[PDB]
């Protein structure tokens, strides 16, 4: 079904995340962790406190799809094991944030053509550098085109809220 999906969802907020590779991706889904640069870490770490839930659609750099999505279970914190990230130096991330995956099914772009980001410019919501902002009702029409993913129970992450 939708309907705990549609929960989690309720009053959430939607930050689009761009990786580079997709073995970044990867290990954030085999480790449910995800960390950013300082810039979009601070906005992160402000939108943890002010909302329900909070959901990153990752998008990996050329790829023509999404990933998947995943909400914030934590601000980020330093000082775990190391995460072995491919980059383009790792002091330059910031913190860590554990997620809890909702969704690990991708949705290529064609999929999402009927759906602008009024955040940003109203542009085709794929559209975006890395920690843009989706308004509600576009992330939330975002999320429910992605494949229903049987492997996740959302009972668990319905209960952090
Ligand atoms: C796992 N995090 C990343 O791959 C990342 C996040 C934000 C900015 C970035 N620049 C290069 C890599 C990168």
């Amino acid at each position: 079904g939708t309907s705990k999906l549609k929960y989690v969802l309720q009053d959430a907020r939607f930050f689009l995340i761009k990786s580079n590779n997709h073995e970044n991706v990867s290990l954030a889904k085999a480790k449910g962790v995800w960390s950013t640069l300082p810039v979009n870490e601070k906005k992160l770490n402000l939108a943890f406190r002010s909302a329900r839930s909070v959901i990153l659609i990752f998008s990996v750099r050329e790829s023509g799809k999404f990933q998947g999505f995943a909400r914030l279970s934590s601000e980020s914190h330093h000082g775990g094991s190391p995460i072995h990230w491919v980059l383009p130096s790792a002091k330059m991330l910031g913190g860590v944030f554990k997620i809890d995956w909702i969704c690990r099914r991708e949705l290529p772009f064609t999929k999402s053509a009927h759906l602008t980001n009024p955040w940003n410019e109203h542009k085709p919501v794929k559209i975006g550098r890395d920690g843009q902002e989706i308004e509600l009702e576009c992330g939330t029409q975002l999320c429910l085109l992605f494949p229903p993913d049987e492997s996740i129970d959302l009972y668990q992450v319905i209960h952090k809220m």
